[PDB]
RNA sequence: GGGGUAUCGCCAAGCGGUAAGGCACCGGAUUCUGAUUCCGGCAUUCCGAGGUUCGAAUCCUCGUACCCCAGCCA
């Protein structure tokens, strides 16, 4: 329980409400994100676990910043984590008519008027932190006179800038949000909904109370920033003829370590391509997380983890990365490739290779078993073997035996040097009565497989409060890689997460695998200590 | 000038009766993944100073710190 649901509880109980409706209105600018996400569950939770409803709507009031392709991006992600909204999909340009009405009631009652400062005398007038604003000199402008110029805007008659139209309130209000808040601006741009039947487009503030009052909702849930401009938003509900008023409650949004969250900026790094694009695998984006190979259900654990409150945050990537593995540690069918190779024979061994029966889940006997192959002239990760080592070291040293994954315990002999003092090749003995570990894959048997190692996309924890983000990229956040993995992954659908044993969840990687070539990219890593 | 927030390294319960939980972290026991799983340890202390109370993180003063607002963006 949160601080939400508790005021949400009294309600019910008080009798203020019966039923609990709630919405997630993003604008469609860009991709969702994890933040994004938080909001999703909250929102959609609420409703699902009150027996509610939770509207999906579409803030599109800002026609030059928005795309049609994010409005379908969107409702995919939305369904991906597992929500539905109810009934269906709104938009803020569905009450574009209606809005338009209930300026003419603000004009006709004279708390609204059509204002013709420039764009930087507005901002003159308006006063500072400390200074009061003044009134401009069209502020008393007659209710007839505004309808004329209102109407002008609406026939397209004034240039972009030109005029705009104005809430009266109070120019010495302490909120600045209330020093004549803009209600309406021209813009000649086609809207991706309207298309050119506007010119004219409704600010946030006015739009958004009134799309919670005609769809009925009960609880007006968004960030800590919308706090002083929730007395706009009551303001506009008590000046028009409306017959319910939706509260806002605001709770603090989320901010994650080694990554940013702004909009603006994610569309910079796809922009300026510094990434493949929106749903790249180090994107923060709800996408781009699903690509990296999460899962929606380690992300509905993560916003039940974070919690809920008014308190400023910043929640490290442990956290999130704890979520993804406890899920597929759970649900991962095991399975075994090579990343950095180094070719290993046994001499010992006598045949054209045999075949190991190996778990698809060293803990899960119910998940099945596999037929992998062995053989002599194997394939393992350099790291692995080490010519010089200490006792800690519990992989393959060049003086005793190490157990090979599900086979035989192999005794490292004799090394084979290439000519600038790296491995050629390791010869050891085996020894065909068995059956630390380390992991493998028969060269003859090999599948070969391109792997991708993804981390933090900045190289600062907050790559946000830097005077250039981009600078602080982080240049390893993605290091390819060409391994051998069991054919068995030959099989691999696209996101389905598998544990490569003793390195990390892996996942096949849509946009880039191929027939011969898959491509795996690496969720999260295992537990290194 | 206004609106907000202050509990462990990072989150977070608490709502006058004596500091939950999770992530990270340190051990130790199993383990053919240096994984998983188990065991145990991690706030006499709640931004600071005063005060009320039998008892204060919780109430009341008085400070201090941080965040948000001056788009015809949301
Ligand atoms: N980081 C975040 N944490 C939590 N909720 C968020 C976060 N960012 C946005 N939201 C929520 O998502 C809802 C939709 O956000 P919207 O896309 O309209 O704008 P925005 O993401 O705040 O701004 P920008 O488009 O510049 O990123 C908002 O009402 C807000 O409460």
């Amino acid at each position: 329980t949160n601080f939400i649901r508790q005021i949400i509880d009294e309600d019910l109980a008080s009798g203020k409400h019966t039923t609990v409706h709630t919405r997630f209105p993003p604008e469609p600018n860009g991709y969702l994100h994890i933040g994004h996400a938080k909001s999703i569950c909250l929102n959609f939770g609420i409703a699902q676990d009150y027996k509610g409803q939770c509207n999906l709507r579409f803030d599109d009031t800002n026609p030059v910043k928005e795309d049609i392709e994010y409005v379908e991006s969107i409702k995919n992600d939305v369904e991906w984590l597992g929500f539905h909204w109810s009934g269906n999909v709104r938009y803020s340009s569905d009450y574009f008519d209606q809005l338009h009405a209930y300026a003419i009631e603000l004009i006709n009652k004279g708390l609204a008027y059509v204002d013709e400062l420039t764009p930087e005398q507005t901002r003159e007038y308006r006063g500072t932190l400390t200074q009061p604003g003044k009134n401009s000199p069209y502020r008393d402008r007659s209710v007839e006179e505004n309808l004329a110029l209102f109407e002008k805007m609406r026939a397209g008659g004034f240039e972009e800038g030109k005029a705009c139209l104005r809430a009266k309130i109070d120019m010495a209000s302490p909120f600045i949000v209330m020093r004549d808040p803009v209600l309406y601006r021209i813009k000649f741009a086609e809207h991706h909904q309207t298309g050119n039947k506007w010119c004219i487009y409704p600010m946030y503030d006015f739009t958004h109370c009134i799309s919670d009052a005609l769809e009925g909702i009960t609880h007006s849930l968004c960030t800590l920033e919308f706090q002083d401009n929730r007395r706009l938003y009551d303001w506009v509900l008590d000046n028009i003829t409306i017959p319910v008023h939706p509260r806002q409650y605001e709770f603090s949004r989320l901010n994650l370590e080694y990554t940013v969250m702004s909009k603006r900026k994610l569309n910079l790094l796809v922009t300026d391509k510094h990434v493949e694009g929106w749903d790249d695998p180090r994107m923060p984006t709800i996408s781009g997380l699903r690509r990296r190979g999460y899962t929606a259900a380690s992300i509905r654990e993560f916003c039940k983890r974070i919690g809920v409150t008014k308190q400023d945050n910043t929640i490290e990537m442990a956290s999130l990365e704890s979520c993804i593995r406890e899920d597929l540690n759970e649900n991962a069918p095991r399975a075994m490739a090579v990343i950095d190779p180094v070719k290993l024979v046994i001499e010992n061994y006598q045949g054209e290779g045999e075949m190991v029966t190996m778990p698809n889940h060293p803990n899960k006997p119910e998940m099945g078993s596999r037929q992998v192959p062995f053989s002599g002239e194997i394939w393992i990760d350099r790291a692995d073997f080490r010519e010089e080592a200490n006792k800690q070291y519990k992989r393959l040293v060049l003086g005793k035996e190490v157990r090979l994954r599900n086979a035989y315990v192999i005794k490292a002999e004799r090394v084979e040097k290439d000519a600038e003092g790296n491995i050629t090749t390791i010869f050891c003995t085996y020894d065909a009565d068995t059956l630390g570990v380390i992991h493998w894959v028969s060269a003859a048997h090999a599948l070969p497989v391109e792997i991708r190692l993804y981390d933090r996309l900045f190289s600062v924890p907050n790559p946000g409060a830097a005077d250039d983000f981009l600078s602080v990229i982080n240049p390893e956040s993605l290091v390819i890689k060409q391994g051998f993995a069991e054919p068995s992954l030959k099989d691999a659908v696209a996101g389905k997460a598998f544990q490569f044993e003793r390195e990390g969840y892996f996942c096949l990687d849509s946009r880039h695998s191929t027939a011969e070539k898959p491509v795996f990219n690496r969720t999260v890593g295992l537990r290194d200590t």
